[PDB]
């Protein structure tokens, strides 16, 4: 059942969300997808990550970001209630079917991708939220050329509980290939740096039409960041957590970074300059969202009057505290309730 206000129309796939169904608005004939998150009370990690992503995309309200356009309430009594239904975007595609497909992707398609994942990483960071899982698939595109970022599940403050796994675990908290330096090795500087790493990944794989550093592992992962990058720093160094990482890299030879120009050769150069500032070792040494569409290569498309902040910040508290499924349930519940309370 979806509510009667809707009609199903085909089972399509998405980047940042599995499979949903392309549907449309029985009233007004307007198009949406409408993602099914079945037995959503069932294990305390999937209900904490369907409460974690409704509070940040109602808390969000940009163009870049994808956007919830209604959530079905229950049709059951309480207890029967275990399914949840969102109203989203109907987008098409993504930027990892784009990249990877024979549709065109010249320097003018790269520098509008760009500027548009900058233009939502600009907002979504000054609310304090960090996505940790920027990528291809996970970056939306629709008919019309709208880049909306998805798949908040990976998504945390500059505070985290020390309750959770990844909390020490930093190197399996995203995706190996766009997996920031300080995640892979426990640099305990954990900022929206993160994000530009992953940006910058992104922004290779435009230029080449290909993965920037495909790692079979872990080891092979640090290797390829490497033969780019060259060897981290004695200060990278010696802020690496395990001994055996540490170790690893300081039984390697010396090696100088390789320039981008030999990277992506003829490649734009001030394409090349933007990607320098956030392919750096040190998450400090990153440029920011904010100032990355300041760079002479999104000048085309940069307006400061038309790329805002967030305000108020987002607080990820609800996410720390130790709550049962049933209690997450109520929460989910309460969002839903929420949702329709401030639209009428
Ligand atoms: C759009 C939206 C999506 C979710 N998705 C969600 N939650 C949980 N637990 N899994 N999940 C998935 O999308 N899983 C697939 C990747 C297989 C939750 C809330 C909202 Cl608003």
């Amino acid at each position: 059942d979806v509510g009667d206000e809707y009609e199903i129309i085909e089972t399509i796939g998405n980047g940042a969300y599995g499979v949903v169904s392309s549907a449309r608005r029985r009233l007004t004939g307007q198009q949406v997808a409408i993602k099914k998150i079945p037995n959503a009370f069932d294990v305390v990690t999937n209900a904490k990550r369907t409460l974690r992503e409704l509070k940040i995309l109602k808390h969000f309200k940009h163009d870049n970001i994808i956007a919830i356009k209604d959530i079905l309430r229950p049709t059951v009594p309480y207890g029967e209630f275990k399914s949840v239904y969102v109203v989203l975007d109907l987008m098409e595609s993504d930027l990892h079917q784009i990249i990877h497909s024979s549709q065109p992707l010249t320097l003018e398609h790269v520098r509008y991708f760009l500027y548009q994942l900058l233009r939502g990483l600009k907002y979504m960071h000054s609310a304090q939220v960090i996505h940790r899982d920027l990528k291809p698939s996970n970056l939306l595109v629709n008919e019309n050329c709208e880049l909306k970022i998805g798949d908040f599940g990976m998504a945390r403050g500059l505070c985290t509980s020390p309750a959770e796994h990844q909390y020490f675990m930093t190197e399996y908290v995203a995706t190996r290939w766009y997996r920031a330096p300080e995640l892979m090795l426990s640099l305990h500087e954990y900022t929206q740096a993160i994000d530009l790493w992953s940006v910058g990944c992104i922004f290779g794989e435009m230029l080449a039409r290909r993965q920037l550093f495909p790692g079979k592992n872990y080891v092979h992962q640090l290797q390829l960041i490497m033969m780019v990058l060259g060897t981290p720093s004695p200060a990278v160094i010696q802020a690496v957590g395990a001994e055996r990482v540490r170790a690893y890299i300081q039984s390697l030879p010396p090696r100088q970074p390789v320039p981008w120009e030999t990277v992506y050769p003829g490649a734009d150069r001030q394409a090349l300059s933007l990607l320098g500032r956030m392919l750096r070792f040190e998450p400090s040494a990153r440029i920011s969202a904010a100032a990355a569409l300041r760079h002479p290569f999104l000048a085309k498309y940069h307006d400061p009057d038309d790329e805002p902040d967030c305000a108020p910040p987002f607080d990820f508290a609800f996410d720390r505290e130790a709550l049962t499924r049933e209690r997450i349930k109520e929460a989910i519940v309460a969002e839903i309730e929420d949702f329709h309370a401030r639209r009428e």
